[PDB]
Formats: structure tokens, C-alpha cells, sequence
């Protein structure tokens, strides 16, 4: 098995489908990565996550470095062994989470000091190494939205300097360089010239994959798509393109249409526990009284184990009762739905009918 | 498959081991019944409950009659279909829960009026019929502890009149009488003469099984065993003996030594979510800092899936983080532990070495 090999099997417009082969397994692209909060995909055993079709999950550097700690996880055999997921894991760099979740933050050229510590590109890489991550993210800065061009520029420039430092730290660790991959993160807010400068900088350094950062920060779908329109083509075509923190099914479809290969979002897990179930006819809230005596499964096409066995009425009852099994069943279905969406996207690109799929999907989903 | 056939395969002193054959499956005795709160064994899919070795679960008449309602469950196909458990289900009568959980209660010869309705023996039987219960419990009154002999007597006497009414209501419903079994409940507090009068009354009516009610209500283990000492022999030998609401592993072993065949308790599920894990060396609280880097499974003999895959350190982390998977893994292990205990009890009685097992179990469990 190779360390990291990306192959594009088919294209339709800007959309691509293919595979990333890594030592711990193959990732089918476009891919959706279920998010692990504290070394767990919430309410799911790893075997269940795999059963939904997931090829890779995301682990959180920020949370894990605090609890149970990176050194501790390393001492216990690494994240894979710790949580019982033996397939690839992508870890975030901590760059976004440190600014989003920390009570107080001090930013400087060295990195970020915070109250739940000091995250730097070097420390981020080290933490991800200690976790045993397969895909390591460069330490970046997610520019707040909106930003002046000047603020966006100085922020993106710092991120690019941090990207080079991340590259060097990663390359310095022989075992990491041998067995893991490193992705760079494009910044530049909504500005085409800065996105270009960022892409150029990242390409000059050279990464295994490129993330489009700085989006899904309140700009809205139209604006996000507008920025993706020009940003993705700036990235190397022959490497995977990862859109961080996205998103709703419609966001995913549109992003794929614009050349994105990888996604992660808390939406299917989070909103699942909240009562939101995804269906091909759009999301439903299972708590609604309308479902109290509905014997149909959450979605009548869905192939997941939940839809094979349990009714809307039962899941309605569980969620209204605050029962853990409610969260379990909703989460498994939603993740499975996301995986089925990705499978349909992959199949349609490979068959050269993705445009029709996107149209058909939207017509029904927003009926 | 028979409606209800109890066979005793082996005995050792007062202990018995055998089987109850019912239409929906075989129950190995002595049996432990995981408790379903609101049509769910908390944090477990039914397939997982079955995987732990459970042959039968307990469903709660009191909770289900309120949410989602008995008629509603019947309309949705019955409790088995609703929750996806196709094996036997025993339902409590509501007699104890109505007094324990209701904000206000009015007691009379008709039954109990309460604020979350009016439960009577007839209504209780009807509700259990609507749920589709396999083992139906007579509607009783659990006398508070302590009670004067006179209060205990009038209470037990009412329960006996209610037992006859439960019998008649059950027998009146052809489909229930054909497919389900009915258990009577002995009362009489801690008084030998009243326990005898209660047993006589129940035997004269005639039931498929007999529960020892009115225990595990704060009397303590010594007193409970003292009462079991004389109470169980009063019950028909050729029918199953069910001790309601018991209990800790040591309570179960002692009760089996005194002729009890069936148990249910919230302990393994409840305390599991709270961080308490059962082991052969006694219970542990997985939240304790001592387990933070412990790579051993919860118990090093346990055959459950949790102990095959995950460490104490990981489960420690999950429970301290408030993660649902923590509750899932703890609950599966604890239920599996209880089932392994029951299997060891069954094997040792069948092999005529139960006395030695009980001694060996206690020496190690309370080391
Ligand atoms: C939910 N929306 C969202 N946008 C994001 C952007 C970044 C980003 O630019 N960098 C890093 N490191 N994580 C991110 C996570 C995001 N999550
Ligand atoms: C946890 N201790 C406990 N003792 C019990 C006694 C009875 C009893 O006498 N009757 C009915 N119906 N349920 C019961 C449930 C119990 N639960
Ligand atoms: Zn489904
Ligand atoms: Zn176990």
C-alpha cells in the first residue's frame, strides 16, 4: 500500500471522481468524512461508521490535545488504536478551532496562545504526529468574515508562512513523512487576487492535497460558490481538493460541481441528535407530531440499517423521550444518507451524468 | 412452540436451572431481564441486547401507557414490532411504578388514580394486552417498608383480590390467554404468616409463574434473604419464581440459592451510564483517574465485544467527556457481564457445583 496516491478515474466539467490510496486504506472521492469530536464519531461504534460507507474520519487536534492529551494518546498506542478505527484519519490543524472555541487567544507570528497552551505550526504538526494522523493539516488562520482586503491579505500571508513551517516540521519527522500526507490550506477570504497569491504560495511549497479554507464562515452559499468558482481552479489539478466544514447536501453537490473532492461537517451527526433527519425529499424533524404514527422508515429509498428496521414513529418516540438509542439511530441514518449521497455523486460522475444527477437531486430535495 | 412451558433440568439445594419455552422463544433460567425504560434498553439496539445473551427483556407498562400510549403502540403493531425485539417481553403491571413515580395518587378498591389516569387490574391487563406482552404481571400493591403487620395485611389482601381480578381479565381475552402467560405477585411485607396467606391465595387462583413482590424496598440484603428463606418455598415449586427489582450480582447469587429463577434490575444499565462497570473482582468506577492510562479491558475475563476491542483508558475518556459511545460501551459490557453471571450460575447448578461457585464468586468479588 502506498503512502498517498491520488488517481482521478473520471471527470465531468470541474467535477472529478477517483481514489486516494493510503497505507490504512482507500478513500473514494468525492468523499465525506464523519467528524469525530473527542475521539468518537458521536453515538456510533467505528464498525457502524464503516458500515455506513465511510472510508475516512476526521479527528480534532484541538479537543484531543486538551483531553486526553496528545502525549497520552501516543502512549496508549495512537488515535487509531485508542478509538478502534483502523482506517485513515484526517486531523485538523487546530488553527480554526483555537480561535473559535478558546476563552482567550493571543495571536502572533509564533502561533496562538490560548486558555482552554500555545499552538504553533511546529506544535500542531507534532500533535498530529503523536495522534498518528494519516492526513495532517497545515496550521493556518481562518480569516474572520467579513474582512477588509488588507486584513485578509496580512492574515493569508501569515497562513502561508505557517504553511511553509508546517511543511518543514512534517518533513523533519521521518516516520510522519514516510507514512502520512500533508495538506496545505488556501486562504484569502473572498478576494480573487489573494486566493491566487495563496494558491501560488502553497503550490511553490508543495503539498499532497489542498484545502479551501476561510469559507463557510457566514458568507452564505451564493458567495461561497462564487469564491469556489475562481479558487478551486487555482489549486493543483492533480491533487485532492478539500472544502473544510461543508456542509448541507446541496452545498456538497454544488462544491463537487466546482471541483471539490473532500468534505467534512458536523451537520449529519449534530443535527441528527437534534431530531433532523436527511431524506431525498429534504430534511425532516422527526420530533414533529406529524411522525407520531408514521410506520415508514426515515427515508423510503435509504439502504441503511435504521431504515431497514425501524419506523419514523419509533424514532420520533425515542428522540422525544431523550433516549440514547434515538441519537444512535438518527446519527447512523444521517451518516449513511451522506455516504449514499457521495456514492451517487461518484457513480454519476463516473457515468458522465452528474449534471443530470445534480439537477434531479435539487428538484426533489427542494420540492 | 408452546405458550408457556417451564422445565427444570437440574437442582442444587433450593436452586434450579431450566427453561421456559414460549411462542417467541426460549428463556434460560435463572434469567436476568434487561430493563426497557421507554421501549428501549437504554443505549442498546435490540440486536446488541440479544448478543449479550439476553433471552427476554422487561417493558414498563407505566411509562408506555403515558408515552407513546398503549392504544398507539397497538396501532403501530405492538411493542415487539415497535422497538424491534422479537423475543419474549415481560411487562410490569404498573402497580409499583404508579406509587413510586406519580406526583399524586388516590388508592381505592377499584385501583389507583394518578397524575402523570386510573390503573385497575382490568386496565393493567388490557394495557399489557395492547402492548402484546408475553409475560403479563398481575396488578398489585407494593407495601411500603416498614409496615405494621396490620397495614401489611390489608395491603396484601387487596393485592390478592386484585390478583383474582387480573386472572379473570386475562382469561377473558382469548388471544391473550392463548399466547401469553400470567404471573401472580406475592406480598405480605416481611411477615411469614402473611407471605403464607398470600402464597395460598395465589396458588388457589393459579398462575403461570409467581413473583416475590414487596422486597428490595429498603429492607437491606440480610432482611431480604431472611424473607426469601421462608417465602420462596411457599410458592408452587413447579412454576418459575421471579424476584422483582433485584439486583446487585451478590443479591442475585443469594436469591438463586433461595430458589429464585428470574430477575430484573436497572442497575447494569443505569449504573453503566454513571460510570460503574461490573468485574469479577467487584465493580469499578471507570471515571476514576486510576484508569486514565489503563489499556486493559473493563474485565480481563469478560467475553463481551467491548472487552474484546476497547480499553479502560478509552472508556474512561468517553465517560468523562459525556460521550454517548461511553454510555453505549459501558451498558453493553454491564449487561453482558450480568448475562455471563447468569450463564455461570446455570452451568454450575446443572453441574452440581453451584455452592462452590457462589463461594468462589463472593471470595473474589468482595476481595
Ligand atoms: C463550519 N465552517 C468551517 N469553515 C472552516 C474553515 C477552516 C479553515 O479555514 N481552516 C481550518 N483549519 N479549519 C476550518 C474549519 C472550518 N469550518
Ligand atoms: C427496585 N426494587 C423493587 N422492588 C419491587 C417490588 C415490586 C412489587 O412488589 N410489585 C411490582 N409490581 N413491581 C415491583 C418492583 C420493584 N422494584
Ligand atoms: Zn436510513
Ligand atoms: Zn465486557
Amino acid at each position: 500500500r502506498p503512502r498517498f496516491s491520488f488517481s482521478i478515474a473520471a471527470r465531468e466539467g470541474k467535477a472529478r471522481t477517483g481514489t486516494i490510496e493510503m497505507k490504512r486504506g482507500v478513500i473514494r472521492t468525492p468523499a465525506f468524512m464523519p467528524v469525530g469530536t473527542a475521539a468518537t464519531v458521536k453515538a456510533l461504534k467505528p464498525e457502524t461508521v464503516r458500515a455506513t460507507g465511510a472510508d475516512i474520519i476526521l479527528g480534532n487536534t484541538y479537543h484531543l490535545m486538551l483531553r486526553p492529551g496528545a502525549e497520552r494518546i501516543a502512549k496508549l498506542g495512537g488515535l487509531h488504536s485508542f478509538m478502534g478505527w483502523d482506517r485513515p484519519i484526517l486531523t485538523n490543524s487546530g488553527g480554526y478551532q483555537v480561535m473559535s472555541l478558546s476563552s482567550l487567544t493571543k495571536q502572533s507570528e509564533e502561533g496562538v496562545t490560548f486558555k482552554s497552551h500555545m499552538l504553533s505550526p511546529e506544535r500542531s504538526i507534532e500533535i498530529q504526529h503523536l495522534l498518528g494522523s494519516d492526513i495532517v493539516m497545515a496550521f493556518d488562520e481562518c480569516t474572520p468574515y467579513p474582512a477588509t482586503p488588507s486584513r485578509a491579505a496580512s492574515s493569508m500571508e501569515r497562513s502561508m508562512r505557517w504553511a511553509k513551517r508546517s511543511r518543514d516540521a512534517f518533513d523533519s519527522r521521518k516516520e510522519q513523512a514516510e507514512n502520512a500526507a500533508l495538506f496545505g490550506i488556501q486562504q484569502g477570504s473572498v478576494f480573487e487576487n489573494l486566493r491566487q497569491q495563496s494558491a501560488d504560495a502553497l503550490a511553490e511549497i508543495g503539498f499532497d492535497g489542498y484545502a479551501v479554507g476561510g469559507l463557510a464562515v457566514g458568507e452564505g452559499q451564493d458567495e461561497m460558490f462564487r469564491v469556489l468558482d475562481f479558487s478551486v481552479p487555482m489549486l493543483p489539478d492533480d491533487k485532492p481538493h478539500y472544502l473544510m466544514g461543508v456542509g448541507k447536501p446541496d452545498d456538497i453537490v454544488g462544491a463537487v460541481e466546482r471541483g471539490i473532492d473532500m468534505f467534512d461537517c458536523v451537520l449529519p451527526t449534530r443535527s441528527g441528535r437534534n431530531g433532523q433527519a436527511f431524506t431525498w425529499d429534504g430534511p425532516i424533524n422527526i420530533r414533529n407530531a406529524r411522525f407520531s404514527e408514521d410506520l415508514k422508515p426515515l427515508d423510503s429509498e435509504c439502504h441503511c440499517a435504521v431504515c431497514q428496521k425501524w419506523s419514523r414513529a419509533y424514532i420520533h418516540h425515542l428522540i422525544r423521550a431523550g433516549e440514547i438509542l434515538g441519537a444512535m439511530l438518527m446519527t447512523e441514518h444521517n451518516i449513511a444518507f451522506y455516504q449514499q449521497l457521495m456514492q451517487k455523486i461518484r457513480d454519476s460522475i463516473s457515468e458522465g451524468r452528474f449534471s443530470q444527477f445534480a439537477q434531479d437531486f435539487r428538484a426533489r430535495y427542494f420540492a
